[PDB]
């Protein structure tokens, strides 16, 4: 695999978001994801919309909190694939209340089919990561809150309580390290970004992850 990848100077990344007083990060997620999934699929960076997984997506809890192998599922099978421009669904759950589920005015954004479910292994993650792109993964996030800045090294890792964005790695640096897409704001770690340490499962970042498949 190469030394380094980061999928975000290929513009394939769109901005980082906010997800507001609410868990709805298993959606941001995903959708982060599927934004990545379509992109590389020749098509251009469209912001899709977390709303339609937090309101409608039955299978998952939303302000409360899900799954991301949950969220592609329902995608998939409920929504026939179909996911919606962010522009048309947009995100009105800043308040730790999400609004019920609606059907009109909406335009579909992106088609996946199906999702993939990576081995629990850091080496497999980044090689396909290479060659596909952005996983979405769940992680412990406790030891977060507090980070400001830097290859964090020293994860506290039991409990995943969290889904945020793989968007790419470094493997030549001194402490190799992911390179993590949050969602809670650009104001937060380095710019929206988190990275922590490549090759112990810090954090838990092999056991869930997963990518939507767009084609
Ligand atoms: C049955 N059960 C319980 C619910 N659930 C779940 O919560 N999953 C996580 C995703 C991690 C994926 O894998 N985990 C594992 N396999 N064990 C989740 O949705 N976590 C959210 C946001 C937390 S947040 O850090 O983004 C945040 N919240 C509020 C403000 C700022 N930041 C937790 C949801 C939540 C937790 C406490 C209070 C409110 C909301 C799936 C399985």
């Amino acid at each position: 695999a190469p030394a380094a990848v980061d999928w975000r100077a290929r513009g394939a990344v769109t901005a980082v978001k906010d997800q507001g007083q609410c868990g709805s990060c298993w959606a941001f997620s995903a959708i982060g994801n599927v934004e990545c999934q379509w992109f590389l699929a020749g098509h251009p960076l469209t912001n899709l919309s977390e709303q339609m997984l937090v309101s409608c997506d039955k299978t998952d809890s939303g302000c409360s909190g899900g799954l991301m192998n949950n969220a592609f599922e329902w995608i998939v099978q409920e929504n026939n694939g179909a996911v919606y421009t962010e522009d048309s669904y947009p995100y009105a759950s800043g308040e730790g209340i999400s609004p019920p589920c609606t059907t009109s005015g909406h335009t579909v954004g992106a088609t996946i089919t199906g999702h993939v479910e990576l081995p629990q292994d850091e080496a497999q993650i980044a090689a396909w990561l290479a060659v596909n792109g952005p996983v979405a993964v769940a992680v412990d996030a406790s030891s977060w809150m507090t980070y400001t800045g830097g290859v964090m090294t020293s994860c506290v890792s039991e409990q995943l309580d969290h889904g945020v964005l793989l968007v790419g790695y470094n493997d030549s640096a001194a402490v190799p390290y992911w390179i993590i897409k949050n969602s809670w704001t650009t104001q937060w770690g380095e710019e929206g970004y988190i990275r922590i340490a490549k090759g112990s499962n810090q954090c838990l970042v092999k056991e869930e992850a997963s990518s939507a498949v767009v084609g």
